[PDB]
């Protein structure tokens, strides 16, 4: 069939014809494959941006800060954009990258018991700062794409020390596709306050037989390029590679 070397090409070619510069780390049981053009971003620390969306849920749920039906009331005051001009639940606020509602659930938890969680689960360098409602967006907290690959590969096998339930209720506000009998569940992320700007879309697939395939695609965002280029990108390799 394809050699390694025709797949290589291809999901570089992805990341060349974006005209940007990143990586996808693709991990098979416990075999970890680091695809695109800018491989040595693999280890490379970034802010995680919405990706931590996922653990503050499950943070914010397991510390009893909010249910999974509660819904956060918007404010009224105005929002960077109108689809978050709305009260929606912890699911909906994940899909729509609420981040206002996050900000809130972030508070709730407050900055000790935050930091105290985040270092409990070995997220990223596991350092929150100061600032409990903006450390995901301009650091001090960061994480690189093998870590986010790896944090999925434990949300996805509910190996994070949380319970069950918990994970379960997370996992299924991760839902953003189905292809050909595969579901495919992850969080985009996009560090706009930092720069250069980084792009992630973390998260796996489940194919029909119940195997699961985690992923992070990790690139540098830059103005006049559309957030589903991560998107687009993520789903060409995983087809290319017959993972979809
Ligand atoms: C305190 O900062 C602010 O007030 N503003 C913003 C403005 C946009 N933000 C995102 N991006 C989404 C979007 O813009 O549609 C994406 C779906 C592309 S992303 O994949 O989540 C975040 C997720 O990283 C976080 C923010 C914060």
């Amino acid at each position: 069939h394809i050699s390694s070397q025709q797949h290589e090409k291809a999901i570089k070619s992805y990341f060349d014809e974006a005209q940007t510069q990143g990586v996808i780390i693709i991990k098979e049981g416990k075999n970890l494959s680091t695809y695109g053009n800018a491989l040595a971003r693999a280890n490379k620390e970034y802010v995680p941006a919405s990706t931590f969306k996922m653990l503050n849920a499950l943070i914010g749920l397991e510390n009893h800060k909010a249910t999974t039906n509660e819904i956060f009331k918007w404010d009224g005051k105005k929002r960077t954009y109108p689809m978050w001009e709305k009260d929606m639940t912890l699911g909906e606020a994940m899909a729509l990258s609420a981040v206002p509602v996050y900000q809130e659930l972030a508070r709730r938890t407050g900055l000790e018991l935050m930091q105290k969680e985040v270092k409990r689960v070995n997220f990223g360098n596991t350092n929150i700062g100061t600032q409990v409602d903006n450390f995901w967006l301009v650091g001090p907290l960061k994480i690189t794409p093998v870590q986010e690959v790896n944090f999925a590969d434990d949300l996805a096998h509910n190996r994070l020390p949380f319970k069950l339930e918990t994970q379960e209720e997370v996992k299924k506000m991760l839902l953003i596709k189905e292809v050909n009998g595969s579901k495919i569940y992850a969080k985009s992320g996009w560090g706009m306050g930092v720069t250069p700007q980084v792009g992630w879309l973390t998260g796996w697939v489940e194919q029909a037989n119940g195997k699961k395939i985690p992923f992070s695609l990790n690139l540098e965002m830059k103005e006049g390029m559309s957030g589903s280029i991560r998107n687009e990108i993520t789903y060409k390799s995983l087809e290319n590679l017959g993972i979809i």
